[PDB]
């Protein structure tokens, strides 16, 4: 299908919002990407945007008014004046308030909906927005870290001009959000891997697999502990293909979540960046328009790792294992490499656990017409 023009969306702002003290979610690990690719020359071969800050006008063709209203209102200056409101919203805990609230999701969402408006209009074969990909926000709800739901809003631009569009999401959480907003159609098939046994976001059940005229319009894999390369590798590209075969889109949407990797401080999957990527790789084959988004991601050295890796694959651009020297080179030690190595833990996913439910799967795949 040759090399792809790649188009890019990245504020210098995104990284100094702040959750707080503790918090896991660090948008300062974009920032990171950006410079490590930056650094490793793949300006070179993409063009860069800065996305615009979507509006409440935007945000509410999924949102409802009421919840986008607070989300522009609500600062830790005026908190207790909303604890109801707040409680409501699930803002407070898990989705703290802090400065800028609003324009983290507003630059967010930019940049899933730019990259989508870039691809509606034919300029690119590829839309890459790492501040994106914020599967768990529901439509009146913030959840899992996420308040505005990017993709879904994505999903609602690319279907302007798209019959079908295929969601995938191999973060290590289940995107219950983007399933969710899209449960009941065919105009939208949502395919999520995931770990699941006693695990956010709880939902994601193999059993799971959408309702009214899009029964079989939703696809779940849940996995277990410890998933490997080989594992992850032996299943996604056999269902990606019957995916592609039978359910025929013309966009594809990819939530890259990198809290799937190995050594992520949420995630217990044992995954390398170049496992992570092959899954880009097969998407990258079937020369759809792709538009690729970020998500989860607490091993923020992985996280840079993993996404300027795998903006390179977009590229299709070899780059040394050797780290160029970049604003956050002290991060990477004590090897400064580029690929990481699985760790020891045992992989509870069997080989034949994940032939049993890639058999499942394809078994309710048949009932496409
Ligand atoms: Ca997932
Ligand atoms: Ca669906
Ligand atoms: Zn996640």
């Amino acid at each position: 299908g040759g090399k792809k023009k790649v188009c890019y969306y990245y504020d210098g702002d995104i990284g100094n919002y702040y959750y707080g003290q503790g918090h896991p979610m660090k948008p300062h690990r974009i920032r990171m990407t950006h410079n490590l690719l930056l650094n490793y020359g793949l300006y070179r071969k993409m063009e860069i945007y800065r996305p615009h800050k979507a509006t409440a006008e935007e945000m509410t063709k999924y949102h409802s008014d009421e919840y986008i209203k607070f989300l522009r209102s609500i600062r830790p200056d005026n908190m207790s004046e909303y604890s109801k409101q707040m409680q409501r919203f699930n803002v407070g805990e898990d989705c703290p308030v802090f400065d800028g609230l609003f324009e983290f999701c507003q630059l967010s969402t930019g940049g899933s909906v730019a990259g989508a408006v870039k691809l509606n209009r034919q300029q690119t074969d590829m839309a890459v927005n790492w501040a994106g990909g914020l599967h768990h926000a529901k439509k009146s709800e913030a959840s899992g870290f996420c308040y505005v739901n990017d993709i879904v809003l994505a999903i609602l631009e690319l279907l302007k001009y798209h019959q079908r569009v295929l969601y995938i999401d191999i973060d290590i959480h289940h995107g219950d959000g983007v399933e969710e907003a899209f449960y009941t159609t065919d105009r939208v098939m949502t395919v999520s891997f995931h770990k699941y046994g006693e695990y956010f976001p709880g939902t994601g059940d193999l059993r799971d697999i959408g309702a009214g005229k899009g029964k079989y319009y939703a696809v779940n894999f849940p996995m277990r502990d410890g998933i490997d390369d080989e594992s992850y590798g032996q299943i996604f590209k056999p269902i990606i293909s019957k995916v592609m075969e039978m359910y025929q889109p013309s966009a594809v949407v990819l939530q890259c979540g990198a809290d799937s990797l190995s050594g992520d401080r949420l995630g217990c999957f044992n995954l390398t960046v170049k496992g992570h990527a092959k899954c880009v790789e097969v998407v990258k084959t079937f020369n759809l328009p792709l538009l690729m988004l970020g998500g989860g991601g607490y091993t923020i050295r992985n996280v840079a790792r993993c996404w300027t890796y795998e903006t390179a694959v977009a590229l299709d651009c070899e780059i040394p294992n050797e780290l160029p020297y970049n604003d956050y080179f002290e991060y990477f030690g004590p090897d400064f490499k580029l690929h990481i190595s699985p760790s020891n833990m045992t992989n509870q996913n069997t080989p034949e656990y994940m032939e049993k439910i890639k058999q499942r799967l394809f078994e309710n795949l048949r009932m496409l017409p």
